[PDB]
């Protein structure tokens, strides 16, 4: 099992995206994980449409800019028979009419895998063997908002009160011997480490990173 993983190096990760002032994190987390799995299956990286999920998945319990869940979105994608490319259904950060076009599909899924709750070990194995994984985290603290550099360790984090869906693309150990998760956020490149955060790993599921982790099946 690898000591470090960076799926960005292996072509499985799209550029940092920016959700702006729309509360759509779930849709970026969803597209992140499915971009990774479509890449692993197909050999092709294709950026996928967050606006398609926002616009079209309300009957799966997703409420667009008022929040949603990654598993509900993988299910919408299964039932719908695909999700459109970013290029043909670009992100608007508003609620709009469903404009899904099956001719512009960028990826399909057949379902998903939920990693057991709290299990950072099963999360590491999924990240190592499958690829980037959708995760829910407690991103509520000032320290997360202002995060710039190094390994994020917020003692005040909840492992159970989670508000922000993001993407684990890798993991490692920093030069102080501190284990971390390499996380892709959807707050654009000016946040954190060009849009990425290192979140402390094997510290009792800090910020709930393994509380609600899943990846789609293709
Ligand atoms: C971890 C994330 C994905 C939770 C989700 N949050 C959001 O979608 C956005 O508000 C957050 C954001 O930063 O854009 C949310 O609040 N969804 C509502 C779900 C309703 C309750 N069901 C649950 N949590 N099983």
């Amino acid at each position: 099992l690898p000591e470090q993983v960076d799926w960005r190096k292996h072509g499985a990760v799209t550029d940092i995206k920016d959700q702006g002032k729309c509360g759509s994190c779930w849709s970026f987390s969803t597209t992140g994980a499915l971009e990774g799995q479509h890449f692993r299956q197909s050999g092709y990286l294709v950026s996928l449409s967050e606006q398609n999920l926002i616009d079209c998945s309300e009957q799966y319990g997703n409420n667009g800019c008022n929040g949603g869940l990654m598993d509900n979105a993988f299910k919408y994608i299964k039932d719908n028979g695909g999700i459109d490319t970013e290029q043909t259904y670009p992100y608007e950060g508003v609620d709009d009419k469903c404009r899904y076009n099956p001719k512009n599909t960028g990826a399909e899924d057949v379902g998903f895998v939920d990693i057991p709750e709290g299990d950072e070990q099963k999360l590491m194995e999924a990240v190592a063997t499958v690829g980037p994984v959708s995760v829910a985290i407690d991103a509520s603290h000032t320290s997360f908002q202002l995060y710039s550099s190094g390994v994020y360790n917020e003692e005040e984090c909840s492992s159970t009160d989670l508000d922000h869906g993001v993407l684990v693309v890798g993991y490692g150990t920093d030069e102080q011997g501190v284990d971390y998760w390499l996380v892709k956020n959807s707050w654009g490149r000016s946040w954190g480490e060009l849009g990425y955060i290192k979140m402390i790993r094997n510290k009792n599921n800090r910020c709930g990173i393994a509380s609600s982790a899943s990846y789609p099946l293709v």
